[PDB]
C-alpha cells in the first residue's frame, strides 16, 4: 500500500524546488450529458512558476483530470524572461499522491521563471469536489448549475496547479459558459460577457486577476442565478445570488441588509480595510458543506442564506447572520493571511467560530448573540473534549499528509475548542490588547502564511507594549491548551480557600492512554464572583493552591468562571453548593444568567463523571419554577435529554414528565398572559427562544392547556392552508406536538405542505414534524419514503430518519430497520452519514440486550465495513457500556428524586 518513498512524485508533500507565480485558467462546463452519459467540463492552463533550486522534473497536482496531448507529450513547456526550458522526457501521473509528473532531459535553472501549458478535460460529477454539477427543481424543470468547491485538496481536480495553501499565487480565470447564463469568480469580470466566437450560443467571460492567493479559495460558478446588489460608500460592491424566484420575492434581502455593517465591523475589529473590490455570497439549493469562503465569492446552502420574514423564524434569522459573519471573518483571517499547512486548520476555523458571534452581534446588537457561545460551541465540544478518545488542538505538520488526514481536522475540536480557547485568550488579555495583536499579526502576514506560534508573537508584543501581567509568556500559557487535549475541572474548597485542578473525564471508567507534555495539568485564569460582586482575576499555575479569594464565612458564597470565558469546570464543596442553591431560590436573578446555566451543565456533567451526587444537579434545577430567561432553561433542558434517553421507555419517565410539567406550567401560563393568548411574540431574541422552549416543555411533558392550544392552531391551519396561522418560532413545535396528538389527516396535511412547499426552512420543519407521528404504521410507511429521492431528497434522509428514531415509537422501527438492510444501505445510499446514524440510533441503548444486539450488528456486518462510520460504531459500544452502568446505579435515586419533587 506504500510506493518507493526514495521517489519525490512517491510522497503527499510537495517538494521546495518549484514555486507557481501566477495562473491563467480557462474552463467551459457543459451542462448537458454526452455520449457516456457524462457531464463534462473541458479546460486549458497555464502555470508561471519559480524554479528555486536546480531540478529535472515537474511535480504538480492533478487529479481526475484527462490531458490532450500536443507536441507528443501531456503537457508544453515554455521558456519566460529568455529562460531555455530542458526537453520532456516523459510525463506519467501518480495516483495516490495525485501528482502529474514532467520528466525533463535536463535541469530547469535556479531563480530561474519557467510556464508549462496544459489542455486537459474532467468530469462534471455530481459529487461536490473541485468543478462539479448541483441539480434542483425549478418546478417540473431540471436546473444544472456548474459550481465549485476546493477545499481542502481539490483544486486538482478542476485544472492542474501546486495545490497548497503555501503556494500562493495570482489567477486570471475565463469561463466559458451558455449564452444566457451568468458567469461568476472570485473578482470581477474585465468586461461584459462576450460572445464566444466559434459558436454564439456560448459567452466568454474574463475576470481581473486575484491577489495572491491560495487554491483551496478559487471559485468558478455557471448558473441562471439573478442578484441584488448595494453598493458600500468605501466603493466595495456588495451581491447576492439565489434563484431568480427567491430573489424576487425578496428572499436575500436581510443577508444583503446585514453584509454591510458586518463588514464594516470586521474593517474596525482588525483594523485593515476589505481586501476585495467586491463581496459575492451566493446560495445554493444543495450544499452540504454549509458553506465555504472563497474569497470574494462565499458559497451558501440555500436555507441559511435566504431567509423569508413571513414564515421564517428567528432561528432561521440568527442562522443567517452568524454563518455569514463566520465566513466573512475568513476574508481577513484565512484569506488575506492563510495558514502555512491544514494542521493549523484549528487556528483558522476557530477564530471565526469565535468571532461569528461579534460579528453578528454587530449587525445585530439587540440580540446578545454572544452569550450563546457557551451552549452552541464551549459545552458542545466539552461533551467530546471530556473522552479519552480525544485530540489536542494543534498537530505536528509531518503528521498531516494524506488527504484523508487532512479531513479529519474539519471537527468538534478544531471549530468549537478552537473557538472557546481563542475567546480565553482574548478574555484573560485585554480584547483592545487582543485586537491590537490581531492588527499588526494581518499587517506583517498579509498575502502570506503563517504558523499559530507567529499569531502568538503578535499577542505577546502586544502585552509587552501594553504592559499586561501574566504568569508567564503567551506561548507557554496557551501551549497548556493546544498541545494536550481536554480541559481540567476545578474543585473549590471556600472553607479553605483551596484550588484544585485534574483532567476531566466524563466517563469514571475511562481510560487515557494518550500522553502528554505537561501531565494534563494547565495554566488556568480564573474570574470569580462573591455575593454577585465580581472580584479580583487568579492564575492557577499548579495543580493545588490556595487564596482568599476562595474563602467563606458565614451566610456568603462564591462561584468562578464568570460568564464561562475559561475552558473548564467548576465544583465545589457541599457548603458553597447549599448556599448557591439558596441564592437560586431567594433571588436567582444575582447571579449571571450565562452562571446559572453553568451550575447546571456543570452539576449534570460532574453527576455522570462521580464527582457530585446526581441529586445535586437535580436539585440546581428547582429554581426553573420561577426562571424565565432562556439560557438557564437550555442547559438544563440539554442535560435532561439524555435522561430522556435513558428513561423514556421505563418506569422513570413518568415521574419525570411530571416533575419538568411542575417547573415549566408556571413559564407557561406566564408567556400565555405575557404574548396576551399567543397573539404577539416577546421583543427580544432570548424571550422568543424562553417562550418557544416553555411551549415545547409544556406540551412533550402533558399539561392540558398547551395540548388544546397547538392542536387548536393546527387545526385552524387545516381549514386556512393558505393563511398560516402559527408564527414561525412555533411552527416546529406546534407540527410536531399537533401531529403527535392527531392522526392520518393530520399527518396527510402535513405531507402536502411538505410536498407542496417552495420555502426550504418551512420543509425543513415539516419534515421533522413528519417524524413525531404516535402511528406505527405511519412511521413505518414515513421511513420508506426516506430511501426514494423523489419524495425526500438524499440530503435530507439521514436527518429524516434520525428524526424517526427521536420519536420512542419510531426507536425500534429504525434500529431494526439498520439491522436488517445494513449491506443493502453500505451499497445503494456517495455521502449518506452512516457515522450519525449509528449515534443517532444508539443513544438510547441502556441495557446488556441492546449491547448483545449491537456487538452482533458489529459482527454480522464485518466483510462489508462501516465506512465513515466505523468509529461511531466504536464509541456507541463504549457509550452503551456506559449506560447500563450509569442506569443501574441511578435508577432508583432518579425514580425516587422525581418522585419527591413532582408534588
Ligand atoms: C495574469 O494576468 C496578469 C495581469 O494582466 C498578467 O500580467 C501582465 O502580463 C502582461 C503580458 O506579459 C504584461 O504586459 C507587459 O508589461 C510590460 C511592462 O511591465 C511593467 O509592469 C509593472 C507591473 O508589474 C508596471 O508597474 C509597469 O508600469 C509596467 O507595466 C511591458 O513592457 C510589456 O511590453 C509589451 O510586450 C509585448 C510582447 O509581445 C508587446 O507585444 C507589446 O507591444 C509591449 O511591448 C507588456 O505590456 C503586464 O505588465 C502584466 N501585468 C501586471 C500588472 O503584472 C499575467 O501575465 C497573467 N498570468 C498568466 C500566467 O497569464
Ligand atoms: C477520464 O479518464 C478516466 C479513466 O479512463 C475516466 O474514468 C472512467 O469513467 C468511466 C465512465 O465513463 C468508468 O466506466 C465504468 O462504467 C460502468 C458502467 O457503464 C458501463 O459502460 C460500459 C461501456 O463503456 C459497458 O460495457 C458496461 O456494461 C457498463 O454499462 C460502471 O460499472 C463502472 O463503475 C464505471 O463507471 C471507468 O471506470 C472510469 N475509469 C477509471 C479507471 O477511472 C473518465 O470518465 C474520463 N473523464 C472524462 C471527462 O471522460
Ligand atoms: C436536594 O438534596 C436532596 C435530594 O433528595 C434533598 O434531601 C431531602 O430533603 C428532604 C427535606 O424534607 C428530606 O425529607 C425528610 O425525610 C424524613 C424521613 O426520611 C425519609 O424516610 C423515608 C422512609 O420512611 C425514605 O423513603 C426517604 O428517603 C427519607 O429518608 C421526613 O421526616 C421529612 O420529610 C424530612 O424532611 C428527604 O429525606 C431528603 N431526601 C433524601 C436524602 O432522601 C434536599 O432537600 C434537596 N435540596 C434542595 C431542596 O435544594
Ligand atoms: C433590508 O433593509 C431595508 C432598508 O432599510 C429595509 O427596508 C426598509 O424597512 C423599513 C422598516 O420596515 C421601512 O421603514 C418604513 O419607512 C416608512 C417611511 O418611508 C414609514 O412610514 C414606515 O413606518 C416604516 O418605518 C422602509 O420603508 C424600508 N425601506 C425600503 C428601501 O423599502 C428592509 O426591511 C430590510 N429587510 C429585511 C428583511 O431585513
Ligand atoms: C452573451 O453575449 C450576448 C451577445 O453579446 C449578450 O447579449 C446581449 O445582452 C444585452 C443585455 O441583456 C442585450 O441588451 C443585447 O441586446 C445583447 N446583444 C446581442 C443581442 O448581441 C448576452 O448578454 C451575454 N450573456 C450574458 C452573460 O449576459
Ligand atoms: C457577563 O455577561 C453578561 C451577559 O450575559 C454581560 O451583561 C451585558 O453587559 C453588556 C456590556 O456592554 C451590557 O450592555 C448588557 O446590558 C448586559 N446584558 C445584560 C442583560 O445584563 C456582562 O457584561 C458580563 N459580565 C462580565 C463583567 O463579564
Ligand atoms: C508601545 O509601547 C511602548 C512602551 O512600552 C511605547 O513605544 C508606546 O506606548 C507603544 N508604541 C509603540 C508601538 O512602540
Ligand atoms: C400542490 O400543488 C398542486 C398544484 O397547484 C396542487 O394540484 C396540489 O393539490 C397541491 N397539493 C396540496 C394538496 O397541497
Ligand atoms: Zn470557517
Amino acid at each position: 500500500t506504500t510506493l518507493d518513498q526514495s521517489k519525490a512524485w512517491n510522497r503527499y508533500r510537495l517538494p521546495n524546488t518549484l514555486k507557481p507565480d501566477s495562473y491563467r485558467v480557462t474552463l467551459r462546463p457543459y451542462l448537458t450529458p454526452n455520449d457516456r452519459g457524462l457531464y463534462v467540463f473541458k479546460g486549458s492552463s497555464t502555470v508561471r512558476f519559480t524554479c528555486k533550486e536546480a531540478t529535472d522534473v515537474i511535480i504538480i497536482h492533478s487529479k481526475k483530470l484527462n490531458y490532450t496531448l500536443s507536441q507528443g507529450h501531456r503537457v508544453v513547456l515554455r521558456g519566460v524572461g529568455g529562460s531555455q526550458p530542458p526537453d520532456i522526457d516523459k510525463t506519467e501521473l501518480v495516483e495516490p499522491t495525485e501528482y502529474l509528473v514532467v520528466h525533463l532531459k535536463g535541469s530547469l535553472v535556479k531563480d530561474s521563471q519557467y510556464e508549462m501549458d496544459s489542455e486537459f478535460e474532467g468530469e462534471l460529477a455530481d459529487d461536490l469536489a473541485g468543478f462539479y454539477r448541483s441539480e434542483y427543481m425549478e418546478g417540473n424543470v431540471r436546473k444544472v448549475v456548474a459550481t465549485t468547491q476546493m477545499q481542502a485538496a481539490d483544486a486538482r481536480k478542476s485544472f492542474p496547479c501546486f495545490d497548497e495553501p503555501a503556494m500562493k499565487a495570482e489567477f486570471n480565470i475565463t469561463l466559458i459558459h451558455p449564452k444566457d447564463l451568468t458567469a461568476l469568480s472570485n473578482m470581477l469580470p474585465k468586461g461584459p460577457s462576450t460572445p464566444l466566437p466559434e459558436d454564439p450560443n456560448w459567452n466568454v467571460t474574463e475576470f481581473h486577476t486575484t491577489p495572491k492567493m491560495s487554491t483551496y479559495l478559487l471559485a468558478f460558478i455557471v448558473s441562471e442565478f439573478d442578484y441584488v446588489e448595494k453598493q458600500a460608500s468605501n466603493g466595495v460592491l456588495i451581491r447576492i445570488w439565489a434563484r431568480p424566484s427567491a430573489i424576487a420575492a425578496g428572499h436575500g434581502d436581510y443577508a444583503l441588509n446585514v453584509t454591510g455593517p458586518i463588514l464594516n465591523f470586521f474593517a474596525g475589529h482588525y483594523d485593515t480595510p476589505y481586501p476585495l473590490p467586491k463581496s459575492d455570497q451566493i446560495g445554493l439549493p444543495d450544499f452540504n458543506a454549509g458553506a465555504m469562503e472563497n474569497w470574494g465569492l462565499v458559497t451558501y446552502r440555500e436555507n441559511s442564506l435566504l431567509f423569508d420574514p413571513l414564515s421564517s423564524s428567528s432561528s432561521n434569522k440568527e442562522r443567517v447572520v452568524t454563518v455569514i459573519a463566520h465566513e466573512l471573518a475568513h476574508q481577513w483571517f484565512g484569506n488575506l493571511v492563510t495558514i502555512e499547512w491544514w494542521n493549523d486548520l484549528w487556528l483558522n476555523e476557530g477564530f471565526a467560530s469565535y468571532v461569528e458571534y461579534l460579528g453578528a452581534d454587530y449587525a445585530e446588537p439587540t440580540w446578545n448573540l454572544k452569550d450563546l457561545m457557551v451552549l452552541n460551541d464551549v459545552y458542545r465540544v466539552m461533551a467530546v473534549d471530556a473522552l479519552a478518545s480525544s485530540h489536542p488542538l494543534s498537530t505536528p505538520a509531518s503528521e498531516i499528509n494524506t488527504p484523508a488526514q487532512i479531513s479529519e481536522l474539519f471537527d468538534a475540536i478544531s471549530y468549537s475548542k478552537g473557538a472557546s480557547v481563542l475567546r480565553m485568550l482574548s478574555s484573560f488579555l485585554s480584547e483592545d490588547v487582543f485586537k491590537q495583536g490581531l492588527a499588526s499579526y494581518l499587517h506583517t502576514f498579509a498575502y502570506q502564511n503563517t504558523i499559530y506560534l507567529n499569531l502568538w508573537d503578535h499577542l505577546q508584543e502586544a502585552v509587552n507594549n501594553r504592559s499586561i501581567q501574566l504568569p508567564t509568556t503567551v506561548r507557554d500559557i496557551m501551549n497548556r491548551w493546544t498541545l494536550q487535549m481536554g480541559f481540567p475541572v476545578i474543585t473549590v474548597d471556600t472553607s479553605t480557600g483551596t484550588l484544585s485542578q485534574e483532567h476531566f473525564l466524563l466517563d469514571p471508567d475511562s481510560n487515557v492512554t494518550r500522553p502528554s507534555e505537561f501531565n494534563y495539568v494547565w495554566i488556568v485564569p480564573i474570574t470569580s464572583i462573591r455575593d454577585g460582586r465580581q472580584q479580583q482575576d487568579y492564575w492557577l499555575i499548579d495543580v493545588r493552591a490556595q487564596n482568599d479569594l476562595f474563602s467563606t464565612s458565614g451566610n456568603e458564597w462564591v462561584l468562578l468562571n464568570l460568564n464561562v470565558t475559561g475552558y473548564y469546570r467548576v465544583n465545589y464543596d457541599e457548603e458553597n453548593w447549599r448556599k448557591i442553591q439558596t441564592q437560586l431560590q431567594r433571588d436567582h436573578s444575582a447571579i449571571p444568567v450565562i452562571n446559572r446555566a453553568q451550575i447546571i451543565n456543570d452539576a449534570f456533567n460532574l453527576a455522570s463523571a462521580h464527582k457530585v451526587p446526581v441529586t445535586l444537579a437535580l436539585n440546581n434545577t428547582l429554581f426553573l419554577i420561577e426562571e424565565r430567561q432562556y439560557m438557564p432553561w437550555e442547559a438544563a433542558l440539554s442535560s435532561l435529554s439524555y435522561f430522556k434517553l435513558m428513561f423514556d421507555r421505563s418506569e422513570v419517565y413518568g415521574p419525570m414528565k411530571n416533575y419538568l410539567k411542575k417547573q415549566v406550567t408556571p413559564l407557561f401560563i406566564h408567556f400565555r398572559n405575557n404574548t396576551n393568548n399567543w397573539r404577539e411574540i416577546p421583543e427580544n431574541l432570548m424571550d422568543q427562544y424562553s417562550e418557544v422552549n416553555a411551549i415545547s416543555t409544556a406540551c412533550s411533558n402533558g399539561v392540558p392547556e398547551c395540548e388544546e392550544m397547538v392542536s387548536g392552531l393546527f387545526k385552524q391551519w387545516m381549514e386556512n392552508p393558505n393563511n398560516n396561522p402559527i408564527h414561525p418560532n412555533l411552527r416546529s413545535t406546534v407540527y410536531c406536538n399537533a401531529i403527535a396528538q392527531g392522526g392520518e389527516e393530520e399527518w396527510d396535511f402535513a405531507w402536502e405542505q411538505f410536498r407542496n412547499a417552495t420555502l426550504v426552512n418551512e420543509a425543513d420543519k415539516l419534515r421533522a414534524a413528519l417524524a413525531c407521528s404516535k402511528e406505527l404504521w405511519i412511521l413505518n410507511r414515513y421511513l420508506s419514503y426516506t430511501l426514494n429521492p423523489d419524495l425526500i431528497r438524499k440530503q435530507d434522509a439521514t436527518s429524516t430518519i434520525i428524526s424517526i428514531t427521536n420519536n420512542v415509537i419510531g426507536q425500534g422501527l429504525v434500529w431494526d430497520f439498520v439491522q436488517s438492510n445494513w449491506k443493502k444501505l453500505f451499497n445503494d445510499y456517495g455521502s449518506f452519514s452512516f457515522s450519525n446514524l449509528i449515534q443517532a440510533v444508539t443513544r438510547r441503548f441502556s441495557t446488556e440486550y441492546e449491547l448483545q444486539q449491537l456487538e452482533q450488528f458489529k459482527k454480522d456486518n464485518e466483510e462489508t465495513g462501516f465506512g465513515s462510520g466505523t468509529r461511531a460504531l466504536e464509541q456507541a459500544l463504549e457509550k452503551t457500556k456506559a449506560n447500563i452502568k450509569w442506569v443501574k446505579e441511578n435508577k432508583e435515586v432518579v425514580l425516587q428524586w422525581f418522585t419527591e419533587n413532582s408534588k
